[PDB]
């Protein structure tokens, strides 16, 4: 009696959701609500902030009235959680409130040439040069990087730079901001390890590098946990105060990946998550002890939940085309017409009867970082037909994320218990027998999959205390929301005839330049 | 002063037809028969004789039967040519004038051993010791081996060899003894330039290789020229001497590729046909004198018109999937459904911006020899679309070709003139266009599309003289039957793009063994 509520807005790439979850952890309503993709130029990418925030508010107001709707005695939500698309980087003013250009986004290649500039001269040709401090090597991806292009190449951001008025966030600062109404300016840790400038052991801002690197450390926020009080919701965008009813406060903040390791229970050492959104991101929970590079792959936050309480660390490796490829496949090669199509020619063949596909179409990046491996399949033969194709893109997409746990076997010093998985292409069968098989682990596929979302609600649901214990968060995720488990079953030198086959495609891909 | 008609029986590996030319180069009645295609043991092919020879026969009197049927000009037939599958062999009796076996045909591989121990035990080796004789590789496909593996398997066969009795012949002399009623026992020159029992500089049989190889010289017939009197046609057997009426002589016998090279009026040095059908055929005239292959290509003779005639000779290059590369996007990977698509999405870009495609199933038959070849495709991006991939595969079948003229042109120490082209995939204008870009040449393309039996038609019309000489028959069709023309159109610098891709990817084919 008395049923209480907190609520998740997960700001993703292509939308933006809000989810309201109850304290027996179920999504008891949700809303989406798309932004707009622009790509000036080939390569480019960018999203309008006041369209995301906007987006936002939308989505939780028409999401509260639907749960009045199924429960009329709903009065208010405890807390509210963020989680967000990461790297995307907000420029904004502190008194006009509002952006000086449009973000560009994670995957936006604009920033390439100022990548080389510090590649080469900051880091002296090595890429890796501040990786036991960032956790992270230089990239197109990460937040600094953003900055500058934006106080080089933007009239606005310049000229605010010199007057004192120049905000920068990422998206998770960028909601927290608006949403409190100007009054909150912070960061999650996750957050901050993406963004070049923050120390990964410390959880603490780097002065050598923000000056080493020129960016103003006075655009920077203050980093806190993912779990205790942020600001509070004072606006009324899209009446979504008046909707509230209480004040409610913000109480999780974190970042996407970091999101889905939290809410699929992955607290102890050597559990790991793999999410489908486009491509893919595996993360393992390595415990307390920060690890680094032997390969390539990152080294981030997991969570750390609550004043200054237990920080625990990770490592992040990507595939860049897994939920792409089967996709390119229908719409691009018309290789099948209906989803359920591709997992059902898959099975209709034994194997790949010889051939190899290497789904690299935008480089290879998971522990091999050639950006010049194109798409290429080889060993086809006239008794060669779509089936095999099919089948092969998905050991491919295993076939790599063998090798990622492979670098994390080494990197963590662990070895990988549990792996969860979540998306787009957890739905299908084959894949998580076959990467079962090849990995060798168990296999959790979880019948509540919302689990992104349910990362940010726990965090607020922790520190406003809906939830107290993780042993009580786990109980009830075990009490309520079924897995499924998927076995291997595929013998030692099968494994070992499709990782040689692997290793001889992997070769023949280089191609661009 | 009568209308004059020169038929021509073509006796191809699935089917015999017998066309029916007026003194215009026009087909004007046609019949065509198929016979049976028998396998014992995976990669065996036999074919029957005196089945073969009814088609033939039923294939003259239905021909003959329509034609007065629908011309009432048609009084009788000035003669009949032969053309044929080439290397295909037959052992018969004198005596009986029977078969003593099924024939085994150019493309089957039981002569596999016999071609090993003749390579090691009397090439040292080297599969090309008898090549400046013969012009030949050892291999499979050729007479010779053919006819020794029916001597060491076949009892009947060493019996008939032993009694004095035994014929071999190629299908040109074995039609040409059964529609004698046994009374002529001869081969045209390009015919026994494909036993691996004749010298090309001579063209006559060497005893030195007929030694070597222990075929009896007694079991082969004489060598005589492509245009001549060979003999008549004295046999009712399917009423073909009621449907003929008058004496008709056999003045006409050529192999069939060499026919199509003669029907495309290639006569001078320089001049080359090729056919686009399941795999592609090229064949150069490379003039008076033969050349010999330092890439893998065959020497062979052109053609020979008239006893002791001047005899042109020829290099010769195949390659192995060209109209199956496309049969197999179609069927095996749904990039169309429709034959004209292929074309319509070939056409819908502007070209395959970055992607290769070598279908490179069977291996590569083309000058660059590898049989651990496997068909690759490289450089996809997510941009790369089944338009793309099928235009792909339409450059691939040209840059062999393009490859295959390069070698022949240095071998024979000239440039290609101009090249004609015949089989289905002539009729796709871009692979046309895409291949005079290449070659920097003009394509011609026969409007009457029935090369191959007009080659023998016209050496069958000479000897009888319904035309009298290599300019009347190149003026008859140049009025008489249209032509259409495929002028080079692109940059020499896309063009060397292309080449370069095209070499890159060769060097990434390699996977099978
Ligand atoms: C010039 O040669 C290169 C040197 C370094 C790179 N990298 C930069 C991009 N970075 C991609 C990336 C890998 C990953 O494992 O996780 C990522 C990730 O989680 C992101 O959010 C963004 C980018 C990556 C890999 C190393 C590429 C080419
Ligand atoms: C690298 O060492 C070699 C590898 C293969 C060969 N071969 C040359 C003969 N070739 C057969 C062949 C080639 C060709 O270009 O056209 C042919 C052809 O037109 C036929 O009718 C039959 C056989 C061939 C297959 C094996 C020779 C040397």
């Amino acid at each position: 009696a008395t049923m209480k509520y907190v609520g998740s807005i997960d700001q993703g790439t292509t939308s933006t959701r809000f989810i309201i979850f109850d304290e027996r952890q179920r999504p008891v309503s949700v809303h989406q609500v798309p932004h707009t993709q622009h790509t000036p130029h080939p390569g480019w990418l960018e999203h309008d902030p006041m369209e995301i925030f906007r987006s936002a508010c939308k989505c939780m107001s028409v999401a509260i009235a639907k749960l009045r709707q199924k429960d009329a005695s709903f009065r208010k939500i405890e807390a509210i959680g963020i989680t967000n698309q990461r790297e995307t980087t907000v420029a904004w003013d502190r008194v006009t409130k509002e952006p000086l250009c449009y973000a560009p986004v994670w995957n936006d290649l604009r920033t390439y040439d100022i990548t080389k500039k510090v590649t080469a001269e900051l880091g002296g040709g090595d890429s890796m040069f501040a990786s036991k401090i960032t956790g992270l090597p230089v990239s197109t991806y990460f937040a600094a990087f953003k900055m500058r292009w934006m106080l080089e190449n933007v009239p606005a951001v310049a000229d605010a730079c010199r007057r004192g008025t120049l905000c920068f966030g990422t998206i998770d600062t960028w909601l927290m901001y608006k949403l409190s109404g100007g009054k909150a300016f912070v960061t999650d840790v996750t957050n901050a390890s993406r963004t070049f400038l923050m120390d990964l052991r410390t959880r603490k801002w780097s002065p050598e590098l923000c000056e080493k690197l020129k960016i103003p450390m006075e655009t920077l926020p203050e980093i806190r946990s993912n779990s205790e009080l942020f600001g509070y919701v004072e606006t009324d965008e899209c009446g979504v105060a008046a909707a509230l009813n209480e004040r409610t406060p913000i109480m999780g903040s974190i970042g996407d990946q970091q999101s889905a390791l939290f809410g699929n229970m992955c607290f102890e050492k050597g559990e790991a998550k793999n999410t489908y959104g486009t491509g893919c991101f595996l993360l393992m929970n390595v415990g307390e002890e920060a690890r680094f590079s032997k390969h390539g792959l990152l080294s981030t936050v997991g969570f750390q939940v609550g004043r200054d309480g237990p920080c625990y660390y990770a490592l992040e490796g990507a595939i860049a085309c897994a939920g792409a490829t089967v996709e390119w496949m229908r719409r691009n090669m018309n290789l099948f017409s209906h989803i359920t199509e591709c997992e059902k020619l898959a099975r209709s063949v034994p194997g790949t009867q010889g051939i190899v596909f290497v789904p690299a179409f935008s480089g290879l990046l998971a522990p091999y970082w050639d950006p010049s491996a194109r798409g290429t399949i080889v060993g086809m033969t006239l008794k060669t037909t779509r089936a095999h194709v099919i089948r092969a893109a998905l050991q491919a997409i295993a076939l790599q994320l063998n090798d990622v746990v492979g670098s994390m076997k080494r990197d963590a010093g662990l070895n990988l218990s549990s792996l969860r998985v979540d998306g787009g292409l957890s739905k299908n069968g084959l894949l998580m027998e076959i990467q079962a098989s090849l990995l060798g682990v168990d296999i959790l596929v979880p019948s509540m999959h919302e689990t992104t979302a349910l990362g940010a609600a726990l965090c607020a649901g922790l520190a406003a205390g809906v939830w107290t214990s993780l042993e009580e968060v786990k109980a009830v995720s075990r009490r309520e929301n079924s897995w499924k488990t998927v076995s291997p079953s595929g013998s030692a030198m099968e494994r070992e005839a499709m990782i040689a086959e692997w290793r001889e495609a992997l070769k023949r891909t280089k191609w661009a330049k």
